[PDB]
């Protein structure tokens, strides 16, 4: 009857990364590009012969969530911050906005780069992406992130609705306590089957917002004691199974065949599928490799041998995975 708990918890402690409020390296590393920012904008500013914007930054992402994981070697941290500049979206280009942060990062770093969602700040061994507001007050009430690339189009260069703080609440208040613990421990052993078995460039997003819709706590209470155990491996395969379970097979009339395609609605708006970018090649590699780790986390509740549980749950979770010498 071979568990594999006290295995999971152990990869759990090889993996996390401790979120902002206790890594005093990312807040560093943060607050620098913050910092390069505020100073980079008086001079952008200085030439227009205008009065710099102002911003009100935030926390967001995993490390704002304590969904963190450790990149593998090779691999880069991803902090994830937010800009809310004091303007009203009516007025300005997203991407023009966008422009005022590039240039602002000018000499930062390997430099910054505007991307469809966000500023993106090189540096050795990690990235910033800076998504950038509007003010709310001055643009009519709604929070509105500056989509767009240089290379964009008209209809795709826009001020979209978003809610970071709603998104964000959402993940932290699902679940208390342990139960809570539980679903994090999930995500981020999810997000290094992510890192181990697809290539270095199933999002994180998408499976935080899965997990948000479809993870469900594996616990057992004894009925004479009280006393909880919880059991990851199990609560990995019923919200695998889920996940398998949603996929939907999608026409593609442009390639003339259909593609499985999970779709996965963000809890707040816009409500957009968190999945939509990805193509219906990549969908359907998605699904195979969700199905072998489903099989794999059958496989591992079934083996006599630790050595075996766990050896079929390192093929998918990778070498960080414990494998117990038979
Ligand atoms: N496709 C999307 N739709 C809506 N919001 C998104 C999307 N992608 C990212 N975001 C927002 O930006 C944040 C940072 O995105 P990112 O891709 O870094 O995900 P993350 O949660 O930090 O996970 P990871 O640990 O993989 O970086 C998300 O946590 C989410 O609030
Ligand atoms: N809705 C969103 N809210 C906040 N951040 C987002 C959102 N969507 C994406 N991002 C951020 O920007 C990053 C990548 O998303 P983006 O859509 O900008 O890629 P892209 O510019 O299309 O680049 P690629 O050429 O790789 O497709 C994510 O890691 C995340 O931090
Ligand atoms: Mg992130
Ligand atoms: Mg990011």
């Amino acid at each position: 009857m071979a568990p594999v708990q006290k295995q999971f918890r152990e990869f759990h402690d090889r993996i996390k990364l401790a979120q902002y409020d206790e890594n005093q390296t990312l807040r560093d590393e943060r607050d620098a590009v913050l910092t390069a920012v505020r100073e980079g904008l008086k001079k952008v500013f200085a030439d227009r012969g205008e009065a710099a914007p102002t911003f009100t930054p935030f926390n967001q992402g995993s490390y704002a969530m304590n969904t963190g994981v450790k990149p593998l070697e090779g691999g880069e941290y991803d902090i994830d911050v937010g800009i809310i500049l004091n303007i009203a979206k009516d007025d300005h280009d997203p991407v023009e906005v966008k422009k005022w942060i590039r240039d602002a990062l000018k000499d930062y770093g390997n430099g910054a780069e505007i991307r469809r969602s966000c500023v993106t700040v090189f540096k050795p061994g990690y990235h910033v992406d800076l998504a950038v507001y509007a003010d709310p007050e001055l643009s009519g009430g709604t929070l509105c992130i500056a989509k767009g690339k240089e290379n964009s189009g008209d209809e795709h260069r826009l001020w979209q609705i978003s809610d970071p703080q709603g998104f964000q609440d959402r993940i932290a208040s699902k679940l208390s306590g342990d139960d809570a613990a539980q679903f994090r421990r999930c995500i981020r052993y999810l997000k290094r089957w992510r890192d181990f078995r697809f290539s270095s460039d199933p999002l994180g997003i998408g499976l935080t917002a899965a997990a948000y819709w479809w993870f469900q706590v594996s616990k057992r209470t004894d009925p004479v004691s009280q006393n909880v155990t919880y059991d990851d491996r199990d609560a990995l395969e019923q919200f695998v199974q889920t996940m398998l379970d949603n996929f939907h097979d999608t026409w593609d009339s442009k390639d003339q065949r259909s593609y499985p395609r999970l779709t996965v609605e963000l809890p707040v708006q816009p409500y957009n599928d968190v999945f939509e970018k990805m193509t219906g090649m990549q969908m359907e590699s998605f699904k195979s490799k969700l199905q072998a780790l489903l099989n794999a986390l059958k496989t591992a509740k079934s083996r006599l041998e630790l050595h075996d549980a766990c050896k079929a749950l390192a093929d998918h979770f990778g070498s960080e995975f414990p494998v117990p010498e038979k």
